[PDB]
C-alpha cells in the first residue's frame, strides 16, 4: 500500500470498527465502501465501535473517529475525539 490515507480500520481484539458512508448526517448508515489499508481511499468515513468483549446488541454503536479527506494534501485521516468513554474488560 504505502498509501495510508484512510485505512479499513484493523480488528485489535478488542474492538473492530465499520465503514459508513457519512451523508450530511450523523449516524446515518450509508453505502459501505471498499478495499484495505493496500487500496488507502480517502472517505468521509464514519467508525463504529464496539467491544469484543461486549454483545453487539449491547452497544447500539458508537463513533471514536471520523475520516475527512485533505483538499491540501489530498490524504486522508482518522480524527480521534475527546472526552471518549470505556467499555469494561471482561
Amino acid at each position: 500500500g504505502s498509501g495510508t490515507g484512510c485505512p479499513p480500520l484493523p480488528d485489535d481484539g478488542i474492538v473492530f470498527y465499520e465503514y459508513y458512508g457519512y451523508a450530511g448526517d450523523r449516524h446515518t448508515v450509508g453505502p459501505v465502501v471498499t478495499k484495505d489499508s493496500s487500496g488507502n481511499y480517502p472517505s468521509p468515513t464514519h467508525a463504529r465501535r464496539r467491544c469484543r468483549a461486549l454483545s453487539q446488541e449491547a452497544d447500539p454503536g458508537e463513533f471514536v473517529a471520523i475520516c475527512y479527506k485533505s483538499g491540501t494534501t489530498g490524504e486522508s485521516h482518522w480524527e480521534y475525539y475527546k472526552n471518549i468513554g470505556k467499555c469494561p474488560d471482561p
